[PDB]
DNA sequence: CCATTCATTCATTCATTCGG
DNA sequence: CCGAATGAATGAATGAATGGT
C-alpha cells in the first residue's frame, strides 16, 4: 500500500464509471487512443488498468495516457492446459518460483506438455506477482 | 450434486417466492438492485438465477447480492435477432454428440452444409458449451 | 410477464516481440 | 538471454431481441 496505488485504484475506478457513462468499451478506448498516444491498444490491456492487473510502473504509464484522452473524449492457435496441471504448476510454483532448465523439463514430462509451455507458464506466472494487485 | 449446489437450489426457490410475495417482476428486481449494488441486472439475468441457468461460481455472486437485496428489499416494501433454423439446430445438436469442440475448418464445414454464416455456427458452438457448464 | 435464443462485452489464459 | 510491455485466442458473464414450447 502506497499514496500513488491509492490514488491509481480511485483513478482507475474513476475512469470505469465515466467510461460507461460515455458509452465507451474496453475495445473502444483502446482505439481511440491513436489521437493521444500515435497506437492503439486493445481491449485486454484496458482490462488490465480497469483491474490494475499489470505493473505499476506500466500502470502509472497508462494512467497519463488515459486521463488526458478521458478529458478529450467529453463531447456534446492457443493450447489449453488441463485443469490438473494448473493446480500442480501452481503447487510447484510455490515450493520454486524459479525452476532449472531441468526441472522445467522434468515437470513437463511429468505432465505430458512441452517444454516451452511450462517454461512460459512460469514466466507469465511470475510476471503476475508484479501486478498492482 | 456436491453439498453447495443443494443450498444453491434451495435460495432460488425461497427467493422465487419472496419475490413473487412482495410483488416484483423479474424485471423489476434486475433494477430495484441499484440500491444495493450499484448497477441493476435484466430479467434475463434473473430468470437464470431462479432456474440455477448459470455456473456454478455466478450463482454463487449472484446468490450473494441477491440475498443482500431481499434483506433490504424485505424490511421496507411488499438491432435484431437472426433465428436459426429448427432442422439446423437440430444437426448443429447431433454434430455437437460427436465433437463438443470443433476445429475451425469443422466450422466451415458445417456452415455450408447448414448454410449459415461462420461466424454463426462458432458462437453458437460457444452458447452450447457453455449450456453444458450451468448448474441446471 | 417468464423462458429461451442469438449476440456482445468483459475477464483470463497462453503466447510473442524487443528493448537493456 | 532475461523480463518488461501487449495482444490474439479463449473462457466467462450478461443483455437485447424474439417467442411463447
Amino acid at each position: 500500500d502506497s499514496p500513488e496505488i491509492r490514488e491509481l485504484e480511485k483513478f482507475a475506478n474513476e475512469f470505469k464509471v465515466r467510461r460507461i457513462k460515455l458509452g465507451y468499451t474496453q475495445t473502444n478506448v483502446g482505439e481511440a487512443l491513436a489521437a493521444v498516444h500515435g497506437s492503439e491498444f486493445s481491449q485486454t490491456t484496458i482490462c488490465r488498468f480497469e483491474n490494475l492487473q499489470l505493473s505499476f510502473k506500466n500502470a502509472c504509464k497508462l494512467k497519463a495516457i488515459l486521463s488526458k484522452w478521458l478529458e478529450e473524449a467529453e463531447q456534446v492457435r492457443r493450447t489449453t492446459i488441463s485443469i490438473a496441471a494448473k493446480d500442480a504448476l501452481e503447487r510447484h510454483f510455490g515450493e520454486q518460483n524459479k525452476p532449472s532448465s531441468q526441472e522445467i523439463m522434468r515437470m513437463a514430462e511429468e505432465l505430458n506438455l512441452e517444454k516451452e509451455v511450462v517454461r512460459v507458464w512460469f514466466c507469465n506466472r511470475r510476471q503476475r506477482e508484479k501486478r498492482v494487485k
